[PDB]
């Protein structure tokens, strides 16, 4: 669960990748507790793990 909503008020939400830049830090509805993650095309987060 990696992409841009709120059930609770909105149901749908996006971004743009000129917002992540560098950064690409974790977010929330300005108005709610719904937590999301700020992706453009790849609607995850990531792991950088090791095999
Ligand atoms: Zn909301």
């Amino acid at each position: 669960m990696a992409r841009f909503v709120c059930d609770s008020c909105r149901a749908q939400y996006m971004i743009s990748d000129d917002k992540i830049g560098p950064k690409g830090v974790k977010v929330r509805c300005k108005k709610c507790g719904h937590t999301i993650t700020v992706r453009p095309a790849g609607a995850l987060e990531h792991h950088h793990h090791h095999h």
